């Protein structure tokens, strides 16, 4: 149903069955399929395509020429009714593409809240983007990629399938990420390698001096101690007993499937 | 003429003279010029611009915000009535651009069949794309580039004008190709350099063990023997007398104008 | 007001207050906001969004899926009524984005005349593009970037915020520019470094043999003499006393805020 307080431009095509929330705005020449849900206050500026089984939260801003919910580019996909979930207060800029999941990959592409997806960012099938992330222009995720909370990916950068971009990471522009990036790390290059802790980001986000020091010491265990990852894992868990922020490493290690980026 | 079994959305603008085949589908807000031919079963999803002297085959899927047949970006082009040809069963994704040829370059941009052109791939004037190719997101061909059968070009990769991407090549993502890539080769980097034979691709495509061995031996002649290309050409032709797959090298050498990528 | 000789397609939406000049053409499914001025003879092909306080000159060609005047991507921007200015005879290709300024950055994004902005080029808030420039496909300017007269930026290349791309520069494709590029220089790489003087460009643009020699000698002072920039500045000014073309260096040095690209 279309809420009586939603605006649907006369040139937009909203198919029967679409759910449009209160005070939403569907601009001219938008197309909205019958399995789409658009939350309260969300705006589709103009020339937006939203289709598939796709749920969009509240107060989103989706700019012209974006394609949300579309058939993914995985040759394995065969038209199965997979899904997209998008949270609240995202800014989804011109030409962004967010594609539906695959059965093989779990059936769901998910984006959280308060993200900024810049022009022509690409969220492939089965990706999971967290909250407060930034993808700069042309940032490109292959299928099954995770971008964890607060992570930032610079312009022109691409991420290989299944990689994890950890929480509070900063990936430089013009980079190619082929392995997993631990939380709190700065990464850059082709292929991307680690350049220490994202100290300034943690500072601005309220991390204490003690937490940042512990995170720097965990970084040193991984990349400067010379031990194997299997040796350092319990040392990082031990450190997390005192500084809970360090637990992000433990949680990341359990999800990592491609190994860590390294010098 | 518009076939009686084609669907033309009421908001689409199909100019008189366009030819639309049986069971084709022209979605909302598409524009189709008077010299366009769209084959049987081809679908333009929505918001597609097709113009120029442009022939499109059957069972193609062309997604929103694509521009097919448009004026090319060569400053030498002056509006002459050049052409685009596109074959059958292509998947041409959001924002792909395929531009018309130039008189200077032969007048024709051509794409074969069963290709996958991912989001914002660019096929410049006078390019020739074969069959069963893949161009990943943002893959960008300058003018006059050839992409031969089964070749794959990774995300964010660009190819300098006139280069040949040989048959069954795999070019990595985040790469810049400045010279010609022999058939069967893996290439990666900025600028791209060769990394051996695309063994896994040949395996999956039915090449025999003997053919792959001969191709590996031809690769060694080119890049490991230390001889000049002029010395190895007759040695490769000799090898092709027994293994016909090796003839692809000979045919490629005759077309190559920029020299081969090298370490 | 809409000039009586302008064409406005029946499907276009031109908001009351927009100014459309003589013999302009607003194609199907374009949107033009109430504070837009479109000059005499300018063409919006189709599916173009123009909004904000945006002035566009005469004889421009703006292709489908372009977004001109749109809200910028700077998180600091809060909706203030900033501006875009675009000159004459520009070719602005599919999916180009040109964004409005920020109060913090001066309030104005400006593009001159006779530029070629290829597919998906991005002109961020507060950028200044001069005359006769070329941005190739996917060339991406962060905020506050200057691209001076005749400069060319190759495909897939991105420029870090506040950088200056000097007059008659040629930046290669697949490059990342993190510092300022002096006039007349060839730059390439990630990050971009200098590769001598753009001799061929100067030749084609009518520079005398004496002027090019002096420019080459100024280049040598900067990058080959081994002196500091502070030592060479007066030596370059001295050279400019005889060869006025060398003054471009002096003017550039006074604007440069990020240091020069270097080997
Ligand atoms: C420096 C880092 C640069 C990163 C650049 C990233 C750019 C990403 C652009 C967005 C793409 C995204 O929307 C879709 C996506 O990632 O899909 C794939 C899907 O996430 C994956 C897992 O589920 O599976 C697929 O990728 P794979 O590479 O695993 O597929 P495949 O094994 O079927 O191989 C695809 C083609 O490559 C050929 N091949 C494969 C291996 C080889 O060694 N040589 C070779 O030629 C093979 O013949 C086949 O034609 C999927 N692809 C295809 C084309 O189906
Ligand atoms: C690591 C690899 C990265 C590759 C990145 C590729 C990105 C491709 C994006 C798609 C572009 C495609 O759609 C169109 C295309 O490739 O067109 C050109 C056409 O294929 C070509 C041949 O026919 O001719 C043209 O390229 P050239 O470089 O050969 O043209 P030109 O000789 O006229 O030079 C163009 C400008 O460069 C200036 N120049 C040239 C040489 C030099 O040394 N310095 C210089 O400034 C010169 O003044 C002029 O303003 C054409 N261009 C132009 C702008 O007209
Ligand atoms: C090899 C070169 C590659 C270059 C690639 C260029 C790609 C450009 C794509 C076009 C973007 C353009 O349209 C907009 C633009 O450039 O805006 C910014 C604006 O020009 C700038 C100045 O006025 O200010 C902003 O950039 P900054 O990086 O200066 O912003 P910030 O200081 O607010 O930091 C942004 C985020 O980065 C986080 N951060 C910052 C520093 C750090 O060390 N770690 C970190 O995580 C920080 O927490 C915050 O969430 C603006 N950004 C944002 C996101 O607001
Ligand atoms: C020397 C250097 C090396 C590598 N990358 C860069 C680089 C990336 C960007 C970029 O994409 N953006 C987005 C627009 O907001 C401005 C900026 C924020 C950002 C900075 C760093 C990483 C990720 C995002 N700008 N410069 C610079
Ligand atoms: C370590 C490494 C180095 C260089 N490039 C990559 C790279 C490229 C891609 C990519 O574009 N795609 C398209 C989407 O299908 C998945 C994948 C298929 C492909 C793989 C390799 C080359 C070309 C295509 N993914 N990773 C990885
Ligand atoms: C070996 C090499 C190294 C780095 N970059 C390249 C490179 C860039 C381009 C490119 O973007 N274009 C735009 C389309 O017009 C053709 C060409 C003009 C141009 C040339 C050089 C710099 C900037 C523009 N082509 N090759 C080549």
């Amino acid at each position: 149903m279309i809420d009586k307080s939603a605006f649907v431009h006369p040139t937009a095509i909203v198919e029967e069955g679409a759910s449009i929330g209160a005070n939403a705005h569907i601009g001219p020449f938008c197309i909205v399929g019958p399995h789409v849900e658009i939350g309260e206050g969300t705006v589709l500026k103009s020339h937006v395509v939203v289709n598939g089984h796709t749920k969009i939260g509240r107060d989103n801003e989706i700019y012209q020429f974006a394609s949300i919910g579309e058939v993914n580019q995985d040759l394995k996909y065969a038209g199965e009714p997979t899904r997209v979930e998008i949270g609240d207060r995202n800014r989804i800029r011109e030409s962004v593409t967010i594609h539906r999941g695959t059965v093989q990959g779990g059936g769901l592409t998910k984006v959280g809240s308060d993200n900024l997806l810049m022009i022509n960012a690409h969220i492939a099938h089965d990706c999971t983007v967290g909250n407060r992330c930034i993808l700069a222009n042309n940032a490109t995720l292959a299928g099954h990629v995770s971008v964890d909370d607060f992570a930032i990916i610079g312009g022109m950068t691409a991420v290989h399938q299944f990689c994890i971009i950890g929480a509070h990471v900063m990936v430089g522009g013009c980079s190619g990420v082929a392995q997993d990036v631990p939380p709190y790390v700065i990464a850059q290059g082709n292929h991307a390698t680690p350049f220490g802790v994202n100290i300034e980001g943690l500072k601005r986000r309220g991390f204490s001096r003690e937490a940042i020091t512990a995170i720097r010491n965990a970084y040193k265990l991984i990349y400067r101690s010379g031990k194997t990852l299997d040796e350092v894992k319990p040392e990082i868990a031990e450190l997390a007993e005192t500084y809970p922020e360090v637990k992000a490493f433990t949680d990341f290690f359990a999800r990592s499937t491609r190994g860590l980026i390294r010098h």
